[PDB]
Order: structure tokens, then C-alpha cells, then sequence
């Protein structure tokens, strides 16, 4: 049989993982079934850290729970509600985990924007309504530390909308230092942030559409302002309203409209904070020590660091975080070559130049960690294959020295890999995400001797022998000299005489890799096993992971080379010989819906239909953060320009000549259903049909269950039926 | 070879019908644009003149989209700057010119953005509201009067109707009322300081970068209504500095028990108005004849003058209760009021007598009164040949109701059978306007010998025109359910050969008191899809619908959602009875009432459709404003009518539209049926796992009309029901 649309929707076929929390550098704690077993990571044998049971009745849904550092409480979160993409609220409880009793006084507000245990012990720091709140013991008073919280207004301890999604990928906007002495937090001002504003129409109880409103910024928009603190959390008492100090500037960054884009502790008495100018292409970091006596934070000048570009923006996202020696006073931490690779650079904390660690035509994924001996990393250098990922370890005193933990454990179905150390690097478990079937490993630190493997996924194995699955290529093309890697998802006994549909699968945004040797079963799967159709991919100019050259390639220009690189891979694919040049679609989502659209309005007769879902139209319609930080400002003196020349809707007119599905969530809080609403609008001007679909109540994912199920049936007949498919 | 009625045809409005626009400025002359100046012209010889040229009002600056002349012929009224508002309301810029002298006025300038402005019925006063406030100018150069002070954007409105009294009770945007003479000015005063609001996204222009959100006061079912005062002021007692003094008129007594609403005002004479309140349950109505009195300058309304018009089978008249048509000394009036048996006519009233003389009966109503004189009382009516689709034009002697006459059925019977038409002042003259079945036809005619004065417009052009087109036909007929009859029309293809099999739409509105059965003439998309689809495109007016009696449009009092709709797939069933009917290839479509029952029809699971389109439909009433909702559902509340308000939802349908194709479509701007509306369709069918087809409208409202949008939802409602019916 084939794998079918209703296999990947019913996922009835489930890859099995090994998620494992490290509670010491010793044992980690692993969810066995309803219970929470802990293992010890030499003999790896168990036991029943908590039995299922334990937690019985009480009418509430729990949904993952928090093991205390000191092994003495396991906050219980349950109520969860779902809000941005990582933020959210729910209620907790805490238990004793020797008296088997279950808190009952001053217990965690209800309503909580976010909890969390001190890196040690067991002190707990929390946000509700917008303010900080501090527990020494679970059972005492929570002391406040913030009195300026003010829904959607002031945040204190949680970023907002723009800085959650785009800059700290999180909603936690609090940092606790190693010994959960110091408590840091960063303060957001969105007064003079605009709001987008759409309807959310509820259960067809609601007799009127509610409206949702949203302190978001948009490209050139007033942005929302910072402050960074640090309190000490043995200071406060009953009475003293535990004082905050702050800590200001640079003025290089004071000068104007800037983003705080990074908190790293270093020691228990120095952390490092990385500021970004609203103009992405400067960044300075800044090390700050505790002064004993005087109890304020100084961040010697001598000790800052400037890390600027010319050719783009700083970091892949954001300047990289460093990871400090042991004694805090150095660090490593990615940065971009003199080449124009992202490589690991190490710095003294008051020496301004820093010495690269490795080099080379590949990059640094990222630092995993670090011991007296080793920095342990991940790249893409081995076969020369930026889709694939390794675990390397760097011998500190000789760079000479690199070893490759990962690479030839099975070369053939793991190429593509992901790392998990113990407390202390002493174990580390290696995770496999392809080209073939996950695989799970543990090994030690001492040797990187395989202990055992914690899951190989063989039950998945069985079934899926039994299932036509389709095949993947994975390889490149050349286009003026460069090369560009790309990946092709084929059907089952795939013939290169046979002439294929081909369905552009698309992202291509700055940065991006839609061709990797990860093993994925999804909608494109389906598509190529049961609708015999393949299924590509191409990362082209702005793509990540090859260098500045390509990713920075589309430096103020998005809808430019990422959008023709696109129309080429497709115009060459179909000089392979095996596809059939009558019947290509291409479909994205997001970026890649953008993308989508710009291609379908390209008029380059190559595509016969397409769709976008979620899809920016107007970068002057999504947020300044991720927007700026590729086209600069929509000024006329700045880039204004270019904003309204990559429009969506400015190639109307070429869309007469393509197949188009516009789909969107109407509670798209990401990219307003505004931009989709903006293209339409732009087709009926011109005199252009095309089929579309709004998704009520759904945000950027339009992941609800049903909702979720609904859209990849109707992309199926869209598909199938543009491509003349049974 | 011959062509074909092809849709661009009818999207380019290539086959153009020649209208004939009148604008009676007195009993004697009408204006009418020569389409680039407008003239005046007499009734009498028919010879005319260049009234206003249009080289005259060029280097304005500006363009003009509505002259509007005086009472006195003195002054025309210039607008320019116009902006649409909801159907009726609009603003826009004025100017006044003066005929006499030819000189455009430049003192005291009628304000910008003024909503709405009015002549007096006599002389040449103005009477216009700004930011919700009256104010009034005895002369154009001179300045205006305050009349109103209490003014304020969405809260309070003194002259003006708020959304749901505009679009629902008056269907104008105008709330005031002159008296006949002019020293009167009545109006109203609506107050929706607690109206909840319907909010929703408007994007405006690719500049826009924060997409606008639209707040309106609009009540929805069983929601705080608006409230309502009256006033009437002397336009005579203004040349002050004081403030105007409003008299108000309040009661009756009977109608401030509760909620309730004013939904007529006609004057009598020039010192009596009467005013008809209608109750939140719009089953009981009171007319207060309101007479003025100079002793205390203050208006009285004599409860001993009060009619009472109640409704135990439904609610009162067609839409509101009917406006009553005085005599000269107002003391008696004419009026609609549907007769023992149910059917509306006309009933003679003498104030101080009880209960009224009805001067027509019969199994057929009277649409409406068009003209009073001391003489006769004109009237248009579906009597003849007991045709509920036909309108002609009546008129029966007030001193002998045996002496009826019809002034329309004869003139051309094969031609016209739907007429409409217009009077001068004193209905010295009308012109009648004949939309069908025949090609449209006008005609102009003097009372007295009821002369046929001459053609105003024959649209022989068109004729011409249709002589190399293959046009299809109309068939109106009807059939028997329940031992009743029910008419319905059908547009037949070219040689429509009843042999074949054919793919039928059931065009649909089928809303109370609606009627899609008819004998008008008509060229839009049914003619292409007929004519050059092949496609057979029938209507069916069911119970519910109107103009048949109260035992009929009252059949779904208290229960939308129901026979209303099954009597539309029963018409369907009833029609592949007849042979000419592929089973295989039936649709439906509707908009608004009619997307309602077309959403509920392929939701009913009778499986006779396979696919439906419905635009901008309700899905549930409690959705829809109060107004028009309650009317027919009542409250939803328990203790009322809530248990069918929440069975009637198309939402609670969806499962059932597993075995359906549909098309979905909304104005995302629609401020009448709210986008949420299909927003909950769409969910509803996405959470029982029903695949369809969608398409909304960025920016359009209820009418989805603007000239890019028209073209666009129709072409593509054109490629989903051609794809349904597997054709080329
Ligand atoms: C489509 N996926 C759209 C296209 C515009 C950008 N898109 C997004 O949704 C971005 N917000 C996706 C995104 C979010 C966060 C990060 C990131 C990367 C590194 C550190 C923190 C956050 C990247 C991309
Ligand atoms: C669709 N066409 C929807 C159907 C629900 C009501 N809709 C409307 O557009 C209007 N609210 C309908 C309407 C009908 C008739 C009148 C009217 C008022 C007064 C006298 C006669 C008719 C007003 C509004
Ligand atoms: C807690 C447990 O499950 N881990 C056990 C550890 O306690 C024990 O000392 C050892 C003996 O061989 O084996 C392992
Ligand atoms: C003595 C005085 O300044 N009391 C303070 C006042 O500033 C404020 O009300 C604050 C917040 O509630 O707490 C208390
Ligand atoms: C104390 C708190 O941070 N309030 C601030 C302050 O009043 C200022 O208005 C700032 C920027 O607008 O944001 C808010
Ligand atoms: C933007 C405004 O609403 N916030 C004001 C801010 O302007 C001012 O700086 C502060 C006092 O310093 O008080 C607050
Ligand atoms: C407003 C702030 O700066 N002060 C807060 C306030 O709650 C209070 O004034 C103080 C002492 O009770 O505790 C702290
Ligand atoms: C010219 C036209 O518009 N109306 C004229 C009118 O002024 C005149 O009274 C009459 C005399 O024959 O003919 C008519
Ligand atoms: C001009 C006027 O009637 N303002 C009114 C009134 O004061 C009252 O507060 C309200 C209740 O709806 O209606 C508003
Ligand atoms: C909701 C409304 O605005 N309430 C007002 C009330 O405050 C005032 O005392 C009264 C006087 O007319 O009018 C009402
Ligand atoms: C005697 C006569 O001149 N009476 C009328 C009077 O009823 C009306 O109030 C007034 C208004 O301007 O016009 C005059
Ligand atoms: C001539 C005079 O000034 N007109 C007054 C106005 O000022 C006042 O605000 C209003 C409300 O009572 O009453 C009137
Ligand atoms: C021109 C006409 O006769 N004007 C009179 C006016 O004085 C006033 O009396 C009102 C009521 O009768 O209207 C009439
Ligand atoms: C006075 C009267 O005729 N009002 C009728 C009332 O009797 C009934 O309560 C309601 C609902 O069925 O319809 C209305
Ligand atoms: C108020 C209404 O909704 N219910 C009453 C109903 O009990 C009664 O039979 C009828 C009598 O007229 O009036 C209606």
C-alpha cells in the first residue's frame, strides 16, 4: 500500500523520540508511559522517580510538569492556554515531593504569564500581570519585585508580542544567575506601539465579533523601548521592596532607537548582555560585574564588544550567543569570517580581537559545550554538505584537534544530527534526525563511547516496510559557478523516463534550508506515494548555512534573487529529463508564501498553479523586527523604495496567466490576514480569477485539529486536480 | 451565425435598456437630463427647454453628481463631494445657485460633509444636518439656524437615522419632516448611547498600514435598541439670537410601556402630522393624529383620535406598517390594511369614527397608493387576471367604489403587465412605466381623459439590437401544494426544446414578503446563463413570500427557516417532474436571504441539489439586527421565541453538506449581513470535516458592487456552476 493524506493526517504512522532532562550529570529524568522514571547514564538501569498514580484526582488536565532542581518540588502546570507562539498562560501547584503533600498556602496566582526554578535549589520566580513575584520556599509569601506591570502597556519579566517572535524566540524575558543569587529580567515599554486590530468571532455563542488588539509594530513603526535590571534575591524582606538596579546603555546604542537581543550569564557575579541598533548591522555586547560593596552593575568599557557587518545584518537572526569559560573570563561565540563563514571565534573579555577556532567552506551550527578541554559544536562540514549536521569537539589547547563525534556512527541513515549533555558534559545524548529513521544514542563525554541506544525507532521500521514510501535525492545544481543545494521527495519505483508533476515546495527565506538529509513524513510524502508527484525544494541566494555571500545575497532587496533563484531551479528541474514541463505547481507557507506569490506573478510561464498560504504581500504590513532587519527603513532616504517594490500585489496583472489558491487565518496575529485581504483585492482590480479560503478563528499555523485536516484536503484537490490527477 | 447573451454582455452591459427619468418639479413641468445638461419640459405640449446647461458649472474645480432645484424655482442646489455611507446615507458638499441671477451664492456656505439637506415644500428654505445637528437657512446667503445642540457621532442623532432605522424602518437617511406649507419642521431624534457596535476590519488602500476597525451602533437581535424622541419647531419663530424652541411630541402612552419604535411620519395639513409607533413586537401599531394649537404654541394628540392596528397572526404590514394618504381637510384618510381574510387593501378612515370602510376586496392585494385627489385615488394592484406577478396602474372614484377603472391593463397586454408610476404635484399628469414582460416601455398621460399624451421612451434601440441575439424566454406559471397555488418563473433557453433534458438553478431569496415570481423584464446573469449556458434558471415564490394574503407571507411568522425553505426544494422536485429537468444537474443560489435558504436547502440533506452558492448570507438571527430579525422570530430569550432562533442556524446544519458542493461568499466589509456571518458557516462545515469553496470580498459590503468586484464574483460564480454541470 501507499502512504495516504489521511496517514498524515490520522498520523498513523508515529516516529517514536527519547526525551530526557538531565536533573544531574549523572541521572536524567525520562517519561516512561504515566510515569517518570529517572535513569543513571552508565548502566543506564531505573526507577519510578514518581508513579502515575501520585498525581490522581484532581479535575484538571495536566499538561508537562517541572522537576525542581533540588529534587524537592515538581511544579505541576496544567490549564494551559495556548496565546502567541510561545507564550501562554496556566495555573500551577506545587508538591512536596517527601511530603507527598501538595501545597496549599500562598500557592502560584492562577492566570501566570510564566514560572521557573532558580538554576539550583529550589526557588521559584514568577510573572502575573505583567509583574515579577519571587518565592524563596514554595510554601512562603511570594515577595513582588516589579510594580510596573500593565497588560499590553508595561512587561516586566515577559517580552512582548514583536520581541518574543522575532528577537528572544520566547516569551521568559528573566535570566537567573548560576546560584539563583541574582534575579535579571529585561522591562518593555509598548505605550507608543501601534495596534494591529482584527475580529475574532468566538463560538457561535458570541452574538458580536470580539476585536483583538495587539501592541505590534510594524516596518518604520514606533517601536517598543527596554530596560535591563538585576535584583538580588536574598536582599528582600518583608518590608524592603527588593531594590532593582539597572543597567543602562551603551550610549552607542542610546543614541537612537535600539533592542536588547541578549542575556548570558557568564559567572555568578558577571553577565552579558548584547545590544542591537534598530539598524541590525551594529551590535555591541557589554559585560557587567557585580560590585560588591556598592551593590550597582558596572560594565567596563574595556570589556564591551563591537560586532558590526557591511554586507548585511548581524548573526543569522541575532548577534549568536557566547558561552563563557569557567571562570567567566573568556568566551567563545559564532561570528562571521573574514570569508564570510560564521565560525567559532574566541575572545579574552577585554581584548577586542578574538582568534577563529575553526575555518573553512562550511560553518558552526552552534556551541554545545564546553569543558576545561573541549568546546564541543555542531557544523555542516562533513561530504561538504550544508543539509547535514555533525557533532564536533575542539580541543582547546591544540585547534589542530577536531574530532567528529557523529559523523561515521551510521553514515548511512544519520546525517543530520542534534546533541543533549549531562550537568557537566559527562554524558551527552546524540540525536539522529536522518536521512533515515531517528535514532537515539548515549554516550560518554571521557571516551564519546557509545553506552547503548535509548531508541531506534523499529517498531516505525516494520510498518513502514510494509508502506510503497516514497524516495528522497538530495543534491545540487550550479548557477554562475556557485552551487546550490536543493532536495526532491520521489515517488516509489521513480522512473527517469516517466515524465513527473513537479510541486514547488517553498520558504526561501534569509537564511533558510528547505534541502536537508532530515527524515520527514509528511503532506509531501503523501503526494509523492499515493499521487505519484515530486515533491522539491531549493535553497538559493539568502539561503543560510554556505556563508554570507549566498544569505546576505538579498540584503535589502527580499523578492528579488531568493524569488528568480526559485523560477530557475524549477526551469532547470524540467531540463532533468523526468518532469513534466506542462505540469509544475509551487506552494508555500509564510515567507514561502510570499515567495509563492511573487513567482506566480513573475509571468515566466513556468508554473501552472501555485498556492500561498499565510503569505506577506507588503513588508510594510509585517513586523519592523524581522522586516527592517533585512530592508533598513521605508524611507525615502533609507529604503522606502524597495518596501514598494517587492509588493505582492504590483504583479497583479501576471497573475491571469496562473492557477492561484489563496488561503489565511483570520487570527493571524504573525502576518495579518490584512496582507492576504491586500492581494485579493489587487486580483479583483485587475480582472484576475483565483480560488481562496479564509480559516475563521485560526492563527499563523492554522493548526487547530480540524482546522489543520481541512486545509491539506483542500490543497490536495487543488493540487490533484491542476495537475489532471484520478 | 447567430450569438449568444454571453456574460460580458451583461458584465459590459453591452445590450443597454433606455431609461426615462423624470423629476416633477411642479404639476406642469418635469426636469430631465439631457445626459449632460438638464431640462424642463411640459407635461401639457410636450415641448421643452435648457433649464440648467451644462456648460455652466465648468472650472468649478469640482464635479456635480446631484443638481437639485427649489420649490420656487429660485434656487438649485449643487452637490458635490459625495461619500456613501450605508445604503441610503451619504455625505457630501453643497453649493446654491441662484437661477434668477445666474451667480453661484458665496456667503454662508452650506458646511462640508453635511448628511443630508432638504427644501422646504414651498418657498425656498433649507434644512440640512451637520455632525448630527439641524440647523436651517431662511435664505441662501443668509446664515443658518441652530435647531440642535445636543448632536454627537454615533451617540446621539437629531435629523438623521442611525444604521438600523435607515436601513430597516424609513429606508432614508433623512429624519426630518417639513410641514406641506414650510413653517413646520418636524423630526426625530434617535439615541444609541447603549446600541452595542459590530466592529470589524476595513484595510482600505495597499497604503493603509494598520488596517482600519469600523465601529457602528447596530443592535442584533434581542440586543438594547435604539431610543427616539419627536420634535416639531416654527421655522417662522426663528430670526433670533435665542435658541430655537422644540416642542416634542411624546406617548402614546401605550407604546412607552416598553420598547417600541416611530416608524412613520406624514403630515395632514399645515397645522396637523400624525405619526405611527410600532412596538418592540411588531404586532401592535398606534396612530397619533397630533393636531397644533397657537394658544400654547405646543402640539396635542387626542387619544380619542388614536388607531389601533394590531395583528394576531403576524406582524403589521408588508415591511412597517402602511402610510396613510390624507384628504383635504384631513380629517378622513385612506390607507393598506390587510382585510378580514387576509389580503391588503384600502380602508377609509374618519378619525372620529371607529374601525374603517374598506373601498377594495378580493383575492388579490393593492401594492400601494400612489395618488389622492378629492376626486379619485389612484393605485397599483395584482388584481388583473389574478396574476400575483402582474402590477398595473388602478384608480377607483371615491363616490362609488363599484366604479373602478384600470388605467394600465389594456394599453398593451402582451408588452406590459408590470407597471409602476409617477405623478405630478397634483397628479395632473403621471407617466407610467411599463418594466415588463415586454421590451420597457414609458409613457407619459393627463388625468382627466386619462389621454395617452404620447412615448417618452420605447427602447426601440434595444429592440433592434435583440434581432441577431438569441434571447431566451420567460415562463411564469405556477403550481398547486396543498390545494394552493405557488407562481414561479423559469428562463428558458433558445428553442427550448422540452424534449432534452436540462440543468436547472433555483435562483432563490424566498424572504418574507419577497416575490421572485414576476413578469419584469430583465437582462443579467440568469440571461447569459440561459441564453448562452444552456442553463434553465427558475424562481419560486413559496409560503412566506408575498402579495398572495396574510395566509401565505404570515405561513412562517415566528419560524424563518422553514417552509420558506422546504417549499423551495419541493419547487425544485416539483420542476424535473415536468421532463425538460436533468436530476442530475440541479443547483441553487442565493444572496443575503437568499444565500440564508440556499445554505439552509444543502443543509436540509434532501440531496436534490448538488451544488449551491450563497452570498453574504445570515447564518443565525441572532446575528442579524433586531429591526428586521424580530419581526418575524420575536425575541430569543426562553421565555419568547430563543429555542427556533437557535434551530434555525445554517451552522447546525453542516454535517449534511458532506453530500454538497458549496460556494461560500462574504463582503469582508458588509456592515448589513456581518461577515461573521459566514465566518461561523465556514467554521462550523470545517469542524465536521466538509471540504467547500470559498471566496471573500476585501472591502465590499452587502453589495459587493463596485465595478471591479461586480465583474469578479460574478465570473467566478459563472466557473463554479459550469464546473457543477460539467459543460464547456
Ligand atoms: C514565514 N514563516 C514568515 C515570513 C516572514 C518571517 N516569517 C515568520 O513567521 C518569522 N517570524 C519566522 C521566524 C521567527 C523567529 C526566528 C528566530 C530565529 C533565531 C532566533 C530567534 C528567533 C526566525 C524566523
Ligand atoms: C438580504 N437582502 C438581507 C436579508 C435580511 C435583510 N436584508 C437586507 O438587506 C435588508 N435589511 C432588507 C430590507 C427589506 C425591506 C425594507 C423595507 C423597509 C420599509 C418598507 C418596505 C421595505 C428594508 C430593508
Ligand atoms: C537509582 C537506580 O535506579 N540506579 C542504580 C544505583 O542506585 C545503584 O547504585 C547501581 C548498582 O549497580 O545501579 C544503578
Ligand atoms: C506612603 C505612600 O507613598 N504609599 C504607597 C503609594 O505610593 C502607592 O499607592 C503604592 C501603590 O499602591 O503603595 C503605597
Ligand atoms: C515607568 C514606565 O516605564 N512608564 C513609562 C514612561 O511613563 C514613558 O511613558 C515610557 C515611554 O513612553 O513608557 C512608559
Ligand atoms: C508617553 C506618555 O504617555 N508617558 C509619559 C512620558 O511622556 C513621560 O516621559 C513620563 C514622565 O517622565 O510620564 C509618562
Ligand atoms: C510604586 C513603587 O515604586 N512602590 C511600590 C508600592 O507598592 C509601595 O509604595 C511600596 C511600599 O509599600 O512598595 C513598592
Ligand atoms: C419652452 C418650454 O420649456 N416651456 C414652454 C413655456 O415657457 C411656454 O409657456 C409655452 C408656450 O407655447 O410652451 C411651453
Ligand atoms: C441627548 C440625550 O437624550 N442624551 C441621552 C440621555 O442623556 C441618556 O443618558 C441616554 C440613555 O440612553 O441617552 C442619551
Ligand atoms: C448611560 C447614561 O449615559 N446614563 C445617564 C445618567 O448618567 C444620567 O444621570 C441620566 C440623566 O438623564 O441620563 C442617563
Ligand atoms: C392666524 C395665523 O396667521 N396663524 C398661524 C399660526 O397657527 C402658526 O402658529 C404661525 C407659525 O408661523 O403661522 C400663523
Ligand atoms: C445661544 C447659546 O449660547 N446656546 C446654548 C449653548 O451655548 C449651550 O451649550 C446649550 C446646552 O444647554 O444650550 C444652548
Ligand atoms: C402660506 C400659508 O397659508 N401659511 C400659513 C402659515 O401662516 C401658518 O398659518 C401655517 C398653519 O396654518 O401654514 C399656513
Ligand atoms: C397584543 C398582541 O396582538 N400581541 C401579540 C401577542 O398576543 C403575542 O404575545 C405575541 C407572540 O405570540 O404576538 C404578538
Ligand atoms: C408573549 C408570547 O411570546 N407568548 C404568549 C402566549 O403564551 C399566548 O398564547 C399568546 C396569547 O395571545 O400570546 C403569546
Amino acid at each position: 500500500k501507499t502512504y495516504t493524506l489521511t496517514d498524515y493526517l490520522k498520523n498513523t504512522y508515529r516516529l517514536k523520540l527519547y526525551s530526557l532532562r538531565w536533573i544531574s550529570d549523572h541521572e536524567y529524568l525520562y517519561k516512561q508511559e504515566n510515569n517518570i522514571l529517572v535513569f543513571n547514564a552508565e548502566y543506564g538501569n531505573s526507577s519510578v522517580f514518581l508513579e502515575n498514580s501520585t498525581f490522581d484526582e484532581f479535575g484538571h488536565s495536566i499538561n508537562d510538569y517541572s522537576i525542581s532542581p533540588d529534587g524537592q518540588f515538581i511544579l505541576l502546570e496544567y490549564n494551559y492556554v495556548k496565546q502567541w507562539r510561545h507564550s501562554y498562560t496556566a495555573s500551577y501547584d506545587i508538591y512536596d515531593l517527601n511530603k507527598r503533600q501538595l501545597i496549599t498556602e500562598e500557592r502560584i496566582p492562577n492566570n501566570t504569564q510564566w514560572v521557573t526554578w532558580s538554576p539550583v535549589g529550589h526557588k521559584l520566580a514568577y510573572v502575573w500581570n505583567n509583574d515579577i513575584y519571587v518565592k524563596i520556599e514554595p510554601n512562603l509569601p511570594s515577595y513582588r519585585i516589579t510594580w510596573t506591570g500593565k497588560e499590553d502597556i508595561i512587561y516586566n519579566g515577559i517580552t512582548d508580542w514583536v520581541y518574543e517572535e522575532e528577537v528572544f524566540s520566547a516569551y521568559s524575558a528573566l535570566w537567573w544567575s548560576p546560584n539563583g543569587t541574582f534575579l535579571a529580567y529585561a522591562q518593555f515599554n509598548d505605550t507608543e506601539v501601534p495596534l494591529i486590530e482584527y475580529s475574532f468571532y468566538s463560538d457561535e455563542s458570541l452574538q458580536y465579533p470580539k476585536t483583538v488588539r495587539v501592541p505590534y509594530p510594524k516596518a518604520g513603526a514606533v517601536n517598543p523601548t527596554v530596560k535591563f535590571f538585576v535584583v538580588n534575591t536574598d536582599s528582600l524582606s518583608s518590608v524592603t521592596n527588593a531594590t532593582s538596579i539597572q543597567i543602562t546603555a551603551p550610549a552607542s546604542m542610546l543614541i537612537g532607537d535600539h533592542y536588547l537581543c541578549d542575556v548570558t550569564w557568564a559567572t555568578q557575579e558577571r553577565i552579558s548582555l548584547q545590544w542591537l541598533r534598530r539598524i541590525q548591522n551594529y551590535s555591541v555586547m557589554d559585560i557587567c560585574d557585580y560590585d560588591e560593596s556598592s551593590g550597582r552593575w558596572n560594565c567596563l568599557v574595556a570589556r564591551q564588544h563591537i560586532e558590526m557587518s557591511t554586507t548585511g545584518w548581524v548573526g543569522r537572526f541575532r548577534p549568536s550567543e557566547p558561552h563563557f569559560t569557567l571562570d567567566g573570563n573568556s568566551f567563545y561565540k559564532i561570528i562571521s569570517n573574514e570569508e564570510g563563514y560564521r565560525h567559532i571565534c574566541y575572545f579574552q573579555i577585554d581584548k577586542k580581537d578574538c582568534t577563529f577556532i575553526t575555518k573553512g567552506t562550511w560553518e558552526v551550527i552552534g556551541i554545545e559545550a564546553l569543558t576545561s578541554d573541549y568546546l564541543y559544536y555542531i557544523s555542516n562540514e562533513y561530504k561538504g554538505m550544508p543539509g547535514g549536521r555533525n557533532l564536533y569537539k575542539i580541543q582547546l589547547s591544540d585547534y589542530t584537534k577536531v574530532t567528529c563525534l557523529s559523523c561515521e556512527l551510521n553514515p548511512e541513515r544519520c546525517q543530520y544530527y542534534s546533541v543533549s549533555f549531562s550537568k557537566e558534559a559527562k554524558y551527552y545524548q546524540l540525536r539522529c534526525s536522518g536521512p533515515g529513521l531517528p535514532l537515539y544514542t548515549l554516550h560518554s563525554s571521557v571516551n564519546d563511547k557509545g553506552l547503548r541506544v535509548l531508541e531506534d525507532n523499529s517498531a516505525l521500521d516494520k510498518m513502514l516496510q510494509n508502506v510503497q514510501m516514497p524516495s528522497k535525492k538530495l543534491d545540487f545544481i550550479i548557477l554562475n559557478e556557485t552551487k546550490f543545494w536543493y532536495q526532491m521527495i520521489l515517488p516509489p519505483h521513480f522512473d527517469k523516463s516517466k515524465k513527473y508533476p513537479l510541486l514547488l515546495d517553498v520558504y526561501a527565506g534569509p537564511c533558510s534550508q528547505k534541502a536537508d538529509t532530515v527524515f520527514r513524513l509528511n503532506w509531501a510524502t503523501y503526494l509523492a506515494s499515493t499521487e505519484n508527484i515530486i515533491v522539491a525544494s531549493f535553497d538559493g541566494r539568502g539561503s543560510g548555512y554556505q556563508g554570507d555571500k549566498i544569505m546576505h545575497a538579498i540584503n535589502r532587496r527580499l523578492g528579488t534573487f531568493e524569488v528568480e533563484d526559485q523560477i530557475e531551479a524549477a526551469r532547470q528541474f524540467s531540463k532533468m529529463g523526468f518532469v513534466d514541463n506542462k505540469r509544475i505547481a509551487i506552494w508555500g507557507w509564510s515567507y514561502g508564501g510570499y515567495v509563492t506569490s511573487m513567482v506566480l506573478g513573475s509571468g515566466s510561464g513556468v508554473f501552472k498553479c501555485g498556492i500561498a498560504v499565510a503569505p506577506v504581500s507588503r513588508w510594510e504590513y509585517y513586523d519592523s523586527v524581522y522586516t527592517e532587519r533585512y530592508m533598513g527603513l521605508p524611507t525615502p532616504e533609507d529604503n522606502l523604495d524597495h518596501y514598494r517594490n517587492s509588493t505582492v500585489m504590483s504583479r497583479a496583472e501576471n497573475f491571469k496567466q496562473v492557477e492561484y489558491l489563496l488561503i489565511h487565518g483570520t487570527a493571524d496575529d504573525n502576518v495579518h490576514f490584512q496582507q492576504s485581504a491586500q492581494i485579493s483585492k489587487a486580483l479583483v482590480d485587475v480582472g484576475v480569477d483565483f480560488q481562496a479560503m479564509w480559516y475563521t478563528d485560526e492563527d499563523h499555523g492554522i493548526a487547530s485539529s480540524t482546522a489543520h485536516q481541512h486545509i491539506y484536503t483542500h490543497m490536495s484537490h487543488f493540487i490533484k486536480q491542476c495537475f489532471s490527477l484520478p
